[PDB]
């Protein structure tokens, strides 16, 4: 049964991100606080994001209870709990995808900045939330209690289109249009250096004075050819010679984690346009959604792991901060 391996896996489970994702999101909201100083962008963006990580994890003690257990919290502690997991969610992504832009911006194209920027975020990030804070409540549910969503048809197409669209649909615009934005910037023709003066010449510009028209390879160059400053041949040039990576994997790693749950709701709203509105096909997408949930809350402790591994500068902080 579900139900039975869900009382049994997740009160461990929830209780283990909890503890794992509170220590490491604690960290770097207090390294980013004293050792960097919040002084950059980045810094702003990334304390938000583990505040948002934050939010999502205090609520796991309760989600862990409910599962061996009933919702013992009543109505306003299940709707505030649904608030704090939305906008923990929300936040998250929208904090990520800050990152991506900011990257991007940096590299293909100010704290009032950041805090302004943040400050709207937090707003989008509570008002996506406001559908599940309604219709979210604490029910009878045949022979036990539960807090759950109680959508009426019409708000249950638009929750899941909507869940998509932020969750799913917008992100992966944002990855292909900064990255491959960002890509386009490192795939470039090769410059070469003089090694008696230091000219460097650049095929973007190239040499138009000595016949030479902007674009031109350094290969494509005659023999005859000489160095506009100091007159020496061809044949004495030489060819002129990271937070991208963190970014990109809190992104993907993202995906990973929550893009099974977002398909599996669509499928299960939608079941009739996909062709899933069988009796054994609803029960295996309600079983789907159960489990592809679980994955997804998983995530919330997640990114102080990937600083730790991908994140070289950040491991030494961390080694500092446990130190303190
Ligand atoms: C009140 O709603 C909350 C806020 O608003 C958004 C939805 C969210 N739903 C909550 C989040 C906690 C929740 C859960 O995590 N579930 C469901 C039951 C379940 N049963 C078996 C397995 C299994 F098999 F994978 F182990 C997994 C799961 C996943 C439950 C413990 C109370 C449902
Ligand atoms: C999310 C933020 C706040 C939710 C607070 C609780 C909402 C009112 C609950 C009323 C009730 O107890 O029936
Ligand atoms: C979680 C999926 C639903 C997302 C809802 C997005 C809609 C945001 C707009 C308004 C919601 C209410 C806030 C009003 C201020
Ligand atoms: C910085 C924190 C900002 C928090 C703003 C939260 C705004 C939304 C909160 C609560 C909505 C109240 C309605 C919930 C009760 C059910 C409503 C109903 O169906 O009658
Ligand atoms: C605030 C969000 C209001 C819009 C949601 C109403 C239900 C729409 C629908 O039937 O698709
Ligand atoms: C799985 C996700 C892939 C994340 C990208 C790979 C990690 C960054 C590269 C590196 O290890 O230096
Ligand atoms: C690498 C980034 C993307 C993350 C993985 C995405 C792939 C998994 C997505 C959806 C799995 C859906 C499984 C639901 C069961 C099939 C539907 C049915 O019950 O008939
Ligand atoms: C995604 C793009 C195209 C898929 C088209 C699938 C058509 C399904 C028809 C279902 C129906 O008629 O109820
Ligand atoms: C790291 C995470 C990679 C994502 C994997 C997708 C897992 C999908 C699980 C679907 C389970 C459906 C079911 O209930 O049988
Ligand atoms: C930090 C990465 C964590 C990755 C694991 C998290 C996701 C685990 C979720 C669910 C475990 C599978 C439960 C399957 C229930 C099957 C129901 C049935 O057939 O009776
Ligand atoms: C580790 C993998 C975590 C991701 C998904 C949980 C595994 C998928 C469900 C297990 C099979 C359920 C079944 O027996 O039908
Ligand atoms: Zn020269």
């Amino acid at each position: 049964d579900v139900k039975q391996i869900g009382a049994q896996l997740l009160p461990p489970l929830y209780s283990l991100v909890f503890i794992f994702g509170f220590v490491g999101n604690m960290l770097v909201v207090l390294i980013l606080i004293n050792y960097k100083k919040l002084k950059c962008l980045t810094d702003i963006y990334l304390l938000n994001l583990a505040i948002s990580d934050l939010l999502f994890l205090i609520t796991l003690p309760l989600w862990a209870h409910s599962a061996a257990n009933e919702w013992v919290f009543g109505n306003a502690m299940c709707k505030l709990f649904t608030g704090l997991y939305h906008i923990g969610y929300f936040g998250g992504i929208f904090f990520i995808i800050l990152l991506t832009i900011d990257r991007y911006l940096a590299i293909v194209h100010t704290v009032t900045f950041g805090v302004v920027t943040s400050v709207i975020t937090w707003l989008v990030a509570v008002f996506a939330s406001v559908p599940n804070i309604i219709f979210t409540k604490c029910q009878k549910e045949d022979s036990v209690y539960v807090c759950g969503p109680y959508f009426p048809r019409g708000w249950n197409n638009f929750h899941t289109i909507m869940r998509n669209i932020l969750g799913l649909v917008l992100p992966l615009l944002i990855m292909v249009i900064c990255y491959s934005g960002i890509l386009k910037t490192l795939l470039r023709m090769k410059k070469y250096t003089c090694t008696v003066c230091g000219y460097i010449y650049n095929p973007e510009d190239g040499d138009p004075d000595n016949g030479v028209n902007p674009g031109t390879d350094f290969k494509d160059i005659p023999d005859d050819w000489v160095c506009p400053l100091c007159g020496v041949g061809k044949d004495q040039f030489e060819e002129v010679e990271r937070d991208v990576r963190v970014i990109f994997t809190i992104m993907i790693v993202y995906f990973l984690f929550w893009t099974p749950y977002n398909i599996v709701i669509l499928l299960n709203t939608f079941q009739e346009f996909f062709g899933l509105s069988n009796c054994e096909s609803t029960s295996q997408l309600d079983q789907a959604t159960q489990v592809t949930e679980t994955l997804g809350m998983t995530h919330c402790c997640i990114n102080p792991i990937i600083y730790a591994f991908v994140g070289e500068k950040f491991r030494s902080l961390f080694h500092i901060a446990l130190g303190e």
